[PDB]
DNA sequence: ATGTGACGCT
DNA sequence: AGCGTCAAC
């Protein structure tokens, strides 16, 4: 029961929005800076922190004028507005240049704008039969940390002492042992870092393991610009100190009932279980999958897919700025069906595809849930105007209010959302 | 007053 | 289908 039949990686940019800014205004490069969002409230929202800023104690969702306080010297670059909302289009280009550079290696899933998850395991079956038997140098590994390692001086120092251990223990002639396939997947890594580092000028750090839990733990743990192997055997220690919270489904709420539930704190701690103890607690699903992942072992496939299922646009108008004209509601809905239309007909140029159905939702004052209504609409044409009038009509009639040009409670969110593609 | 996109459940 | 959860996009 292995869990050692794939090689996996997850790789993620360092930084990313702030990276982007930087590359187009050198003046932000070795600084601390960070990347803001509306600057009117509280002189905008901080989305990314280079980690010169984070030094100072400079965090995501922190107000810019708060963010300042920590830190006086702090350079912000913002967001581009268009149509009144904040547009992405700049880090959505620039997340597609890597993706494409790594595709080149291999099949890449598109886990978010800034990272992607890689089946490594055949293209590691290929390069060992041009290493027939030949060993593996530090030198191919320059920036790789061996989880766990050393064991039996200072940082640099105590990175390269692990690698040593790592590739002296090594079984080399067999071209089956889990862990020398986790050292090829290293290289061919290091390889790819370069390339997107060479091609795009952006940093990033990767996790190399057997699965797709494993890697992305494995990839925040040497963070930035340094990869990080989780192999099989580390896998009790790293758990047995390791907060549950931290490996990935496990942040919220199903998360906080394991600890709850179990009188638990580390991931570690759920071997102690049977499958079926932990299927009459969380589900069959969960059981079966908490069961095996204590154990560093998951089997969620890489899927074979590098571009978004969905594109969307949505924008939030809270307390004071919640629309209540009916004049108000039509403008943001066109507004938005116009980002939305070009972000498809650059889609149908750019991927080769239609999308045929349109999510419409929104949010009223005094409802704390995420949404308050979401309905379907026929998308058949990718023409603003129609998007933004049919939008209207199945929401028109969620109208409290009895004057007909007032409305009911104010609305606190609008999103648009193109959905159900097909080839084109 | 922080402001995308995937998938699970029923 | 419409809602919820998750992480982080
Ligand atoms: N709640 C969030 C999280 C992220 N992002 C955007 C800004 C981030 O730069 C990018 C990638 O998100 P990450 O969570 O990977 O964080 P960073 O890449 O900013 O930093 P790190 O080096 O910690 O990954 O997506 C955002 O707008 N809102
Ligand atoms: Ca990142
Ligand atoms: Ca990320």
């Amino acid at each position: 029961a292995t869990g050692q039949d794939r090689v996996v990686a997850l790789v993620d940019m360092d930084c990313f929005f702030v990276q982007v800014e930087q590359r187009q205004n050198p003046h932000l490069r070795n600084k601390p800076c960070a990347v803001v969002q509306y600057k009117s409230w509280k002189g905008g929202g901080i989305i990314a922190v280079s980690y010169e800023a984070r030094a100072f104690g400079v965090t995501r969702s922190m107000w810019a004028d708060d963010a300042k306080k920590l830190c006086p010297d702090l350079l912000l670059a913002q967001v581009r507005e268009s149509r009144g909302k904040a547009n992405l289009t700049k880090y959505r280009e620039a997340s597609v240049e890597v993706m494409e550079i790594m595709s080149r290696f291999a099949v890449i899933e598109r886990a978010s704008i800034d990272e992607a998850y890689v089946d490594l395991t055949s293209a590691v079956q290929e390069r060992l039969q041009k290493l027939q038997g030949q060993p593996i140098s530090a030198d191919l590994l320059p920036s790789t940390y061996i989880e766990g390692l050393p064991q039996g001086v200072q940082k640099e120092g105590m990175r390269k002492q692990g690698l040593f251990q790592w590739l002296d223990s090594l079984q080399i002639d067999n071209l089956t042992s889990p862990d020398l396939q986790l050292t090829v997947g290293a290289v061919i890594v290091e390889e790819m870092r370069a390339a997107i580092e060479r091609e795009t000028g952006f940093q990033c750090s990767a996790g190399i393991s057997h699965n797709k839990v494993l890697a992305k733990l494995a990839c925040g743990l040497n963070k930035p610009n340094r990869q990080t192997l989780v192999s099989h055997g580390s896998v009790p220690q790293l758990f047995s100190q390791m907060p549950i919270r931290k490996i990935r489904s496990l942040g919220g709420k199903l998360g906080a009932s394991v600890i709850e539930i179990l009188g638990i704190e580390y991931m570690g701690e759920l071997t102690q279980f049977t499958e079926s103890q932990l299927q009459s607690h969380f589900g069959e699903k969960n059981g079966s999958w908490l069961y095996a992942m204590c154990r560093g072992i998951e089997h969620d496939p890489v899927k074979p897919r590098q571009l978004p299922k969905t594109i969307g646009c949505s924008k939030n108008f809270p307390g004071k700025t919640a629309l209540a004209t009916r004049e108000q509601v039509q403008w943001w809905l066109l507004q938005l069906a116009q980002e939305l239309e070009e972000r498809l007909t650059k889609d149908r140029n750019d991927n080769d595809r239609v999308a045929t159905q349109l999510v419409v939702s929104i949010r009223v004052q005094g409802d704390k849930r995420l949404s308050s209504l979401r309905r379907c609409c026929a998308l058949t044409r990718y023409d603003a105007h129609k998007m933004s009038h049919d939008a209207f009509t199945v929401i028109k009639n969620c109208n409290t209010s009895g004057i007909q040009t007032e409305w009911s409670p104010p609305l606190t969110m609008l999103f648009l959302c193109a959905t159900k593609f097909s080839a084109s």
